[PDB]
């Protein structure tokens, strides 16, 4: 279990950076359509 | 602590699964503008 | 290890929440040219 909780913690951390480098890609979509 | 920790861990994970599904469906939007 | 392990946690949470409120405003942006 202690080893398995790091390993998810870590998961978890991966998946926000990824989720916020999504999101900054979906932000320069939106602005090129907002100042278009 | 310990067993408060797991739960707190599960809680995280589960928000982000929440939040990957919520910008789909942005970009899903977005799409439809970008080439509509 | 595991009080470093606590404080890794606290700041995935932390990003969690910051990561929704960015989701928020992209949407609220989002959704002006929707309905513009
Ligand atoms: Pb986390
Ligand atoms: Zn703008
Ligand atoms: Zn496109
Ligand atoms: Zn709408």
């Amino acid at each position: 279990e202690w080893e398995a909780l790091e390993k998810k913690l870590a998961a978890c951390e991966s998946k926000a950076q990824a989720l916020e480098k999504k999101l900054q890609a979906l932000e320069k979509k939106l602005e090129a359509l907002e100042h278009g």
